């Protein structure tokens, strides 16, 4: 029989066709989805995880191959001469870097294989000399000459740059649960943080002064999932950054007394430490887990933060501000616990629409409520009630912590990720629960047997989800057995983590 | 009987009165709406379209009249002497422009009527010498001395600056469908782009260095309708713009090798081309129409973009990034097609509340479903289901394209106009559909004849809409017959377009 | 029986415990809320209002106490020597201020007790000489040497910096209605504006050039409650600020002809006036009250604004722009009045779910509809219908005024706080009303007696609200009797205001 596309075609007078043939499809109505070319993904879900081939740039050790049309073995100077014409800005950047200009070097004492690096570090030194065997580097290259910074970059725990891709892309439910082309940006954002040294001081200038600015962090550290850029920007610190950025001296090292206005790097890469996670009190899954950072057991961490603030403030003032965070965070969890009780209550009474068996299976292949143990908390392919629940804990409750940590008066109270947004979300959740309960009570009284709509279970997008494909023995548990990396507590991990 | 205002008056003790009399109305409850003074609008709907008189500044050829109290015929120097006192910044701007200062001229070779312009171009040269017959210019004036830039500015197709007002204000459903004072900003934003030469390099400095900055575009190129500023700003390019803006040389022409960080103008006004639309692969109604820009038939356009990126990147890298766009866009349309099926399904089963006959007529004067052929897709004066549908296609699906085109990792996936926002909107749409279906099933079983509420059809705002006033013969179809401008495919156009 | 925490504990294997003991609680599920240490709040609700002890910094006259561990009586030079080590940036700021550096003084003629201040104004001059009796100042200190600026800062009416905390924190429903730690940022934002002189030109540099920038206002003047920063930033003025900030001369006094680009301070602190409220036509509760500022009775104010704009524009142009504001504002109230009729209609027909007696009492201790006289308009602890109503009047209708006042073409029409957001909110409100009415009609026909869910009335957060604690005689009406400050028209004020 006719598909949606077939019917649309008959009404609009545009033939059905493949999405990728170049036709301009009116409202995309008569286009058929085609699977892009994929490569196999890595990690514990390698049996079905895919990536677009462009993963070559971000996990080059496992995916990089020669794809150049230019042949020859060249000297550094020859790289520069041709690329001056062919990719001019790369050469301009490099000429303005310490690698390509001795005049701006600071005599740091850089060594390779125990010997001082006194020459230019040219294109060929990083990419190789043979244009048919060019190399696309990771931090492994930089380690040859910058071992201190690399060791620190590799010193973080789960939730740090160190494992952002290897663990928190390849094991993450929201990534593995979706078609590869939908989440390319997830792989790359997290992979840039882990595998590269250019997330903060970009190629090819590699300028530490650039890395000190909030712009070195905010492309990644933003949004409803983790809104720390907005929290910082809407603090007095952030306003002063905007006011002073144009005329302040960004060439000064991150040190006590060198800056009036603190930035992300100042507070988190203290004294140039390339393991920024380590200053945090404790990893809390972005504030979705509740912890009082002002409790006696965390005194050393709290005192360390107070001393950091004391670069520019009374320590009594700083202590008071961090206590406001503790108090505000603890109040915020009362609203989440209210939400959770309402939501789980609906599931236990069997009034959620759809119920889990009425939806597509989750990415484990289970028909399991998303906000119970063993489920997959999410915002997609689930009930409205479960969506709103996820929004409450992740987008709002987590960000209340971020608002307090960064001194955003407005976002603690009124704004995005605030107390008052929590209030409004709680009203939304209760509203959904109330509607569900009223429908169920009416249907019971009149003897109407409600069946959840088929659109909760099947559709052009829902039919693409990996939950449909899951089968016994499709998990690489040897990956989860690894002890050289941490792991996520996934329901199908199959082993101790 | 008493109106809302009358009842409110009796409860609050504030008399009913006209909104425009200067009274401070408590929550605006007892104020009566008054129609502002209008002038007639232009275009195919001129029989009922209105504008506020302030349209004089933006379509001066058709609306400008003398409104000055100052009399005299003056020389350029006299304009300057008096306006130094009367409008100081205009004079300061002009004195800092090439028009008013020979010292900053570049010897471009500007001519008027075949003769070199060697004098100052003063207030009177652009506005006239008689203060009771002052002129308010458009690009027609600038063409006298800058024919190349003007020709390019006038070379675009539908969806470009060239027809932004003449076609895409005067023929646009959302503009013609609303009271004039509600949409003044629409007329002016679109009219500034079309009729003026000051949208990017503002009067009275007319500084190209200003026009090269993203600030020259983002006042217009923003928001949930078309969020390209945010997409750019949340890319690494955008972060580098913020980092480098204060110290970079904006005086350099937009040319390969002159910039490290690309801006809107760099990529879209390539080499100073004043027809920025022409570099686009194809006009797609802001990404609401699906097209694979990586398909064989679009190879020339794709290769041109790759070469643009190659100013600062490997062309293989650029090609991969643009393929990610193609793939991400194609996946995004699966969710829209799901949404559309759910929404139209509800209409075909007769369970939408209100149904079209329960709402105010659309701007054509029809009681027609908004998301069917011949309807008016919209976010106002319609059902919640239809609102959510419009939000899905315009605000979200269109912006997924914008997120990929501009390399915003976060907004492709998590953020505003992203895949995950599409997911959440799809849950909202299914939720509305499910509620509608459950109500209809209950009402059928118990024999309750539901009538949609009167507030869907009538109210103080809804009663102002032009749909109520539409009648046969009220369209100027001669306008649509014009072949010197393109046209929108409006349901009542009455002729071939 | 088991609480939510007890049940969660049994399912997750984490013991129940107090939120403040430092345990990392999985999704905060097994943590019990503990009341933070409070101090008593001031104002008419002092019988139950609380503050966190950190209020010491913001209302120091009533809460400041010695909390230093350092003992001694010191000379100014000694303060500097030690704090160079102990709080370096404070000293660096002070050394770069006129107080601490004669070289940057302008010979203003500053006097204390009728005598010229010719020495440095050091740490001890502002904080005292005894480290166990240090002072935390307000504007009262600054008045000793800057009486003109202080008098103006203290000259505003309700809705100005002058009474931001004393009246609009201590008397405000949303503040007094919530646990103290939830609204700390409210107290501090409003208290910084009232009690300090560092909101715009921050300590310890106290630089007027900093205060002239929009960054001096936007930390407070932002968001869905009052979005003037975004309105300004998305105007051409705001784009030009961003374009010119890095290279423009911010050292010039706010005067006609000194600036190309107007900022908040330029337009509102005209010629350096420290009572910025006074230039407004009339206080309108942030545009929630409707007034036509172009009406004959407001001509003097309108003419004054036109003349301000004429620093850089034709006064005819300016007049037209302010008339667009008047017209756009008046149209916006038609949609609010529609919303209000729908919402109140539902209450009068008894179909709101919950009805007021089904919710927790409001902060007065009443079970009263929030959008009727005597009620408490709010977004929390109320029905979805009432939430949406508050969002319509405060977040949207109020901000339409802000969008027009600040020349944001996009936000007048499409964007945040716009006409089209009003449209969408109106659809949401009608949708809620329609659902409520359909449920009520079904339940009546089948004889089902609906009881609103218990979660509308009780829960871990709702149980903390002050409405439960209210009792006769708990209002300090002597506060409301004061005539030296204005007051809010609270339902339980008990006296004439
Ligand atoms: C040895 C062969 C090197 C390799 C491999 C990499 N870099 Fe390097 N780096 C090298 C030298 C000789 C210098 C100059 C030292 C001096 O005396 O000044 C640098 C400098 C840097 C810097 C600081 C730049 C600045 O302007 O202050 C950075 C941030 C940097 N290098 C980064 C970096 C990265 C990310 C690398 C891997 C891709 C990398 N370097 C490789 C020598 C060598
Ligand atoms: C000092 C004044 C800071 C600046 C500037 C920025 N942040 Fe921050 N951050 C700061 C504190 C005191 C905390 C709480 C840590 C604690 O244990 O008490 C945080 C928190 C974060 C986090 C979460 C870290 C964690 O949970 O362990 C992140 C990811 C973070 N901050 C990032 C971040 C960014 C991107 C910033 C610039 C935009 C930024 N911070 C500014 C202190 C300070
Ligand atoms: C952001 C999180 C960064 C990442 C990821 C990496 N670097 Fe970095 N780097 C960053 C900052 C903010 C600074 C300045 C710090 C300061 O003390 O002011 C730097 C500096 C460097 C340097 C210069 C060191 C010196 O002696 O002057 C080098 C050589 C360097 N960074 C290298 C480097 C490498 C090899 C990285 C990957 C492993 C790397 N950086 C990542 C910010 C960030
Ligand atoms: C008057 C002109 C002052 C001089 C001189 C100094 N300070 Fe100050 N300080 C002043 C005020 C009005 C305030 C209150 C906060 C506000 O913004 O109004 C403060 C605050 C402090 C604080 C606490 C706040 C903090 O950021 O930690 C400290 C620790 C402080 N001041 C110390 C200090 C020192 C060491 C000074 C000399 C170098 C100094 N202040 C000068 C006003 C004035
Ligand atoms: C002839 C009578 C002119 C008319 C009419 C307009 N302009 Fe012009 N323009 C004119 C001259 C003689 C020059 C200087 C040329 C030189 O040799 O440098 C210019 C310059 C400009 C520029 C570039 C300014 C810069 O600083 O680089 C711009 C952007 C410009 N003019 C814009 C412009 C517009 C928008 C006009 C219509 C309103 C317009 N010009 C009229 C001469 C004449
Ligand atoms: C180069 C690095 C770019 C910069 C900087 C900006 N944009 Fe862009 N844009 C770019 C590409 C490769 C595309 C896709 C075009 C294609 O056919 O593949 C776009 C798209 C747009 C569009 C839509 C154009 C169309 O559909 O034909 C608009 C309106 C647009 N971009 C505007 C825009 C603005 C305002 C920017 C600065 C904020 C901006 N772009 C940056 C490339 C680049
Ligand atoms: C934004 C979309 C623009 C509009 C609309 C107009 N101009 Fe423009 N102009 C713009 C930029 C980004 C630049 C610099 C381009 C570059 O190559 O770097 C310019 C430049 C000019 C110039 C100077 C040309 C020269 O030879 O140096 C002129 C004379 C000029 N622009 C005129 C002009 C006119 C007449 C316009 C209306 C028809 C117009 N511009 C619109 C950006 C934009
Ligand atoms: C080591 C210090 C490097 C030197 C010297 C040069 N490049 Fe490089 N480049 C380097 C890294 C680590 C990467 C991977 C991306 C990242 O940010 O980590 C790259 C990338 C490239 C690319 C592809 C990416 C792109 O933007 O197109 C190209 C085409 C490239 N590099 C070329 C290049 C040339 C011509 C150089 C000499 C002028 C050069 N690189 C220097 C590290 C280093
Ligand atoms: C007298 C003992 C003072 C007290 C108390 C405060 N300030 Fe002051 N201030 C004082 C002097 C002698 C000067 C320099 C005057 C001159 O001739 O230039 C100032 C200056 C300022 C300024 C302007 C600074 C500038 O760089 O232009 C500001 C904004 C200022 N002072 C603010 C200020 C505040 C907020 C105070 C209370 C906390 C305060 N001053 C106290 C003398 C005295
Ligand atoms: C001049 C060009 C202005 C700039 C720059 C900013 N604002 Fe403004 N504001 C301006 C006008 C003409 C009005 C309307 C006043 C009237 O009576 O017609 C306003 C309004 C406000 C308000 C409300 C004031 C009131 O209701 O009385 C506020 C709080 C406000 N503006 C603040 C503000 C801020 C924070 C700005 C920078 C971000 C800003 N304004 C810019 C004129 C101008
Ligand atoms: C923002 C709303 C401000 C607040 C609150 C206070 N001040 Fe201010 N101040 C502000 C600006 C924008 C300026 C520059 C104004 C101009 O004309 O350009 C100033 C300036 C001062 C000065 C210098 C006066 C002089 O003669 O040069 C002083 C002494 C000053 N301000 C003091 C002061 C005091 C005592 C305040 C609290 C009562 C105060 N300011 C608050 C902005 C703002
Ligand atoms: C041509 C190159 C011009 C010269 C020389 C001057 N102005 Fe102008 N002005 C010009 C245009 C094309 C416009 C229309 C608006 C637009 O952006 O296209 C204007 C506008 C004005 C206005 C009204 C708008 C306003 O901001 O109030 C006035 C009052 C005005 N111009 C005055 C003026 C004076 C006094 C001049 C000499 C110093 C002057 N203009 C020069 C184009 C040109």
């Amino acid at each position: 029989g006719p598909t949606f596309q077939d019917v649309a075609s008959q009404v609009f007078g545009q033939p059905v066709g493949p999405d990728n043939d170049g036709t301009l499809y009116i409202f995309g109505l008569t286009a058929k989805y085609t699977e892009p070319e994929y490569v196999d993904g890595r990690g514990p879900y390698k049996s079905f995880l895919k990536m677009l081939p462009s993963i070559r740039w971000y996990d080059p050790e496992h995916y990089w191959t020669n794809g150049s049309q230019t042949e020859g073995v060249f000297k550094n100077e020859e790289c520069v001469l041709c690329h001056t014409v062919q990719t001019p800005t790369i050469v301009n950047d490099w000429k303005q870097s310490s690698h390509g200009s001795k005049d701006i070097r600071r005599g740091i004492g850089i060594k390779k294989d125990g010997k001082p690096v006194e020459d230019l570090v040219g294109c060929a030194d990083c990419h190789g000399n043979n244009h048919q065997k060019l190399e696309m580097p990771t931090y492994k290259l930089c380690n040859d000459c910058h071992p201190k910074e690399t060791a620190e970059h590799r010193a973080g725990g789960l939730g740090s740059h160190t494992h952002a891709y290897t663990v928190n892309v390849l094991e993450f439910s929201w990534h593995v649960g979706k078609p590869a082309e939908e989440v390319t940006g997830c792989a790359h954002c997290h992979a840039i943080a882990e595998n590269r040294c250019s997330g903060c001081h970009t190629r090819h200038k590699f300028d530490p002064a650039e890395a000190r600015k909030p712009t070195a962090c905010r492309v990644c550290h933003m949004g409803i999932d983790h809104d720390e850029w907005a929290m910082y920007n809407t603090s007095i610190h952030g306003a002063l950054y905007e006011a002073e950025s144009a005329r302040m001296d960004w060439g000064k090292k991150l040190k006590k007394g060198n800056y009036r206005v603190p930035t992300c790097a100042y507070c988190h890469m203290q004294n140039g430490d390339h393991n920024p996670q380590r200053f945090g009190t404790i990893y809390s899954d972005m504030g979705m887990f509740q912890v009082d950072r002002g409790a006696p057991k965390h005194k050393a961490k709290r005192d360390s933060w107070i001393k950091l603030c004391q670069d520019c403030h009374s320590p009594r003032f700083a202590a008071d501000k961090l206590k406001e965070m503790d108090a505000g965070v603890n109040l915020s969890f009362t609203k989440w616990r209210e939400a959770a009780a309402v939501i789980v209550g609906c599931y236990l009474d069997g009034v959620v629409d759809p119920m889990p068996e009425g939806s597509a299976p989750d990415w484990y292949g289970h028909y399991t409520f998303s906000l119970l143990p063993g489920g997959d908390p999410r915002f997609y392919a689930t009930s409205n009630l479960e969506r709103l629940g996820l929004e409450m804990i992740c987008y709002l409750t987590g960000n209340v912590y971020k608002a307090y940590a960064h001194m955003s008066m407005y976002n603690q109270t009124y704004g995005n990720g605030s107390a008052f947004e929590q209030d409004r979300k709680l009203v939304e959740i209760k509203t959904e629960a109330a509607k569900l309960r009223r429908f169920a009570a009416i249907e019971k009284k009149i003897g109407l047997e409600h069946k959840s709509a088929d659109f909760w279970k099947h559709g052009e997008y829902l039919d693409l989800l990996p939950g449909w494909k899951r089968k016994p023995g499709d998990v690489d548990v040897e990956w989860f057995k690894r002890t050289d990396i941490p792991h996520r507590a996934n329901a199908d991990a199959g082993v101790e983590i």
